[PDB]
């Protein structure tokens, strides 16, 4: 109840936040954590107070306008993955002190650790968070703050990292991956599988579906396949119009020949203009209002919101991680052929752990690192 709501309206959220990244960027492969995204949002709202943390609530579709509850939602989620970790951190400029409150609900609900570091030697700052991310990433998240866009102006970054690695319930076999056309064509590895999956047939939506279960785990690769092959971009527009739920609650397992491509995609972001096309400006301007974050009277504002992620998909299965940080600073059988442009949901249970498109692949002809 409570759990099916968190997650419908972080879908929901998924689905904003996409939309408006596919619109910054078009022809890029966007992969991004919606849940890493809102989960470091809401932990800055915790500390916002007035317009601004109205905005955030109405903003993320957070549970209510009460802190301990929007805390106790994420709780819920986050304790139970106490092949997926989690991890939250915050790192406060030396001498400042968090409100009790503020250092309550994050170390207690959002399970948050807590550091000092002094931001005025920003390189060693950035290298503390960034050291910290790397190591809840398997070091696939390097470099997510950089030591530019931190000063002694700084008071606090509040980062959510996110890691994921599965193993198919039903691998591909290495031996039958071939190099196969992806139409835009170009040649890229196609792995091949004959197996009973969850299906569905998308007529509304002009597309077809297909979840790939992970073993020991909830977790699922869902893909939704425009019916033509230039149909992403209308299939993205018109994904709006329903929801996740409807779309996993129509699929059905049955007899499937499936091609997927041996891909990998890396994306970073830095999501100021995202947040204020969904109507939450206020938190970057001189008006915002996070006095519940420290003890100190100075307004405060927030500087930067980065978020970086990555995913492989290959035939023994997924592994994926994003991290987001938040600097706020003092105011101054059937054929499913995936041989065209895709797009994705690593799903638990309609609850979005990982969310993007593959729009253009290449079989790269260079070596490099």
């Amino acid at each position: 109840a409570a759990h099916q709501e968190f997650a419908r309206r972080l879908a929901l959220f998924s689905i904003n936040v996409y939309g408006k990244l596919s619109g910054q960027k078009p022809g890029e492969n966007i992969v991004f954590s919606p849940f890493s995204i809102q989960t470091c949002a809401a932990m800055a709202r915790l500390g916002a107070e007035n317009e601004t943390a109205t905005q955030l609530d109405q903003g993320l579709g957070l549970a209510s306008s009460d802190p301990e509850q929007i805390a106790h939602s994420f709780h819920q989620v986050l304790a139970a993955y106490q092949i997926l970790r989690i991890a939250n951190k915050i790192f406060v400029m030396d001498g400042y002190q968090l409100r009790q409150e503020f250092d309550q609900l994050l170390s207690k609900q959002f399970l948050s650790a807590a550091q000092s570091v002094d931001f005025s030697k920003n390189v060693q700052a950035a290298a503390t968070i960034n050291n910290w991310v790397e190591q809840r990433t398997n070091h696939l998240i390097k470099d997510l703050v950089p030591a530019d866009v931190l000063n002694s102006e700084s008071r606090l970054v509040l980062v959510n990292a996110i890691h994921f690695k599965g193993t198919w319930q039903h691998q591909f076999a290495k031996h039958l991956t071939r190099p196969d056309t992806f139409h835009l064509t170009v040649q890229v590895p196609m792995m091949s599988l004959k197996e009973r999956f969850r299906y569905a047939d998308l007529p509304a939506l002009d597309a077809m579906a297909l979840e790939l279960p992970y073993k020991d785990s909830d977790l699922s690769m869902l893909i939704v396949l425009p019916n033509t092959k230039t149909g992403l971009p209308a299939l993205e527009e018109k994904l709006r119009l329903t929801t996740l739920s409807q779309i996993t609650q129509s699929l059905y397992e049955t007899k499937v020949a499936l091609k997927l491509p041996r891909f990998k995609a890396e994306f970073q972001v830095e999501l100021s203009e995202v947040f204020q096309k969904l109507g939450m400006s206020r938190m970057f301007s001189d008006q915002a209002e996070f006095g519940k974050m420290l003890q100190s009277p100075e307004p405060l504002k927030v500087s930067a919101i980065i978020h970086k992620a990555f995913i492989e998909v290959n035939e023994e299965g997924t592994e994926a991680a994003a991290a987001t940080g938040m600097a706020v600073r003092r105011k101054r059988p059937i054929e499913f052929f995936a041989d065209h442009p895709f797009t994705y949901v690593l799903v638990h249970q309609d609850l979005p752990l990982f969310w993007g498109s593959v729009v253009r692949l290449e079989e790269n002809t260079f070596a490099s690192s």
